[PDB]
C-alpha cells in the first residue's frame, strides 16, 4: 500500500515516539521487512497537515546511507533507532515483529530497554534512544509497531485505538 | 587474524583519513567484503595505546549493535566517522564499484574529486561528500583490496601506493 497517512494520524493521535508498518516479502512467504513508518519523536535540527516531512527526511538519509536533505550529525539518539529499524529483516518467529506474526496477538512490552535480547533483538538500541515502551500487534496481513519513550502499562484499548484510527484515517 | 596494526602504520604514516581492507568472502568466490580498518578522521567527543586503535574498535563496537565501557552513541559521530562505519554493511561482486573495479583489472584506481564521481564507478560519491573526502584510492593487496581515503585533494600519486604497500609489509 502507502500506509504514511494512517501511521501519522495514529501515532500522533496517541501520542508516542514512533511506529511502524512491517510487512510481508513479496518472494519470501513468511518474512517480515520495512513497509513504512512515521517518526513522532524530538528533533534537534531544522501545507504538511500531518508533519510527514521529518519521517520522508529519515527515509531519504537511510536510502543514501544503505546505497533540505539531512545529514547523519543532524539525527537525535531516538531518530537513529527510527532509521536503522529500516534495514531489519525478521523471519516468522523472529523477533517481536516476527513473534507477533506467527502467535498472531500482541507482544508489549514494557521496560523494552531491559527486554532479552533473543525476545527483543533491539533492546540495545532501544535504550540509547530512551525508548521504553514497545509494542508489535498484527495488523492488516503485516505486524504494526508503536513504541514511546514513556512507560506505559500494558493497554489493549491503545491497541484498539490505534487500528480505530488507523482505518479512519 | 587480523591487520589493525598495518592499518593503523601504513594510514597514521601517510596521513590520510581512512583505510579498509576488502576481503574475499570465504563463502561466495570474487565477493568482498569489509575485512579491517582504520579511522584516523576527525572527531567530536573524546595498557598503552601506542597507534591509536581505540576509536576504530569503538566505530566497529558501535557499528555491530547498529546491525544486531566509553562505548560510542550515534549522535557521539562525526558525518567522516559515519563514511567508516556504514562502509561497513558494504559487500562488492567483482567488477562492481571501487574495491570490485580493482579486484576485476588487478591495478589501483584513483579518485580525485570523489565526491563528483559517476555512481556506476564509484557507489559512495554522496556519501564521500557528506565526509568531506575528496581522494579515494583502492589497489589489489595481499589477494584483497586496500582503499585509502583522504579530506586532502591529492593527484595520482603510485609513489603513496608504493609507501602504503612497504609500510604495511614493514609493521
Ligand atoms: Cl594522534
Ligand atoms: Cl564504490
Ligand atoms: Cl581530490
Ligand atoms: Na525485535
Amino acid at each position: 500500500d502507502n500506509l504514511k497517512k494512517q501511521l501519522a494520524v495514529s501515532v500522533r493521535n496517541i501520542q508516542w515516539s514512533y511506529g511502524i508498518f512491517w510487512s510481508v516479502s513479496a518472494s519470501q512467504p513468511g518474512v517480515l521487512e520495512w513497509g513504512d513508518g512515521y517518526y513522532n519523536g524530538d528533533i534537534k535540527t531544522r501545507i504538511d497537515q500531518l508533519g510527514l516531512e521529518r519521517s520522508e527526511q529519515l527515509r531519504e538519509l537511510y536510502e543514501s546511507l544503505s546505497l533540505a536533505a539531512l545529514s547523519p550529525e543532524d539525527l537525535t539518539d531516538t531518530e537513529w533507532y527510527y532509521l536503522v529499524c529500516m534495514s531489519f529483516v525478521f523471519n516468522i518467529g523472529e523477533g517481536i515483529p516476527g513473534g507477533a506474526l506467527s502467535n498472531g496477538e500482541p507482544i508489549w512490552l514494557c521496560n523494552a530497554e531491559t527486554a532479552d535480547s533473543k525476545v527483543f533483538t533491539r533492546s540495545l538500541l532501544a535504550k540509547s534512544a530512551s525508548l521504553q515502551t514497545v509494542v508489535c500487534f498484527p495488523f492488516l496481513g503485516g505486524v504494526l509497531e508503536i513504541g514511546t519513550t514513556e512507560h506505559i502499562k500494558e493497554d489493549m484499548n491503545v491497541i484498539q485505538s490505534v487500528k480505530t484510527l488507523f482505518l479512519e484515517a
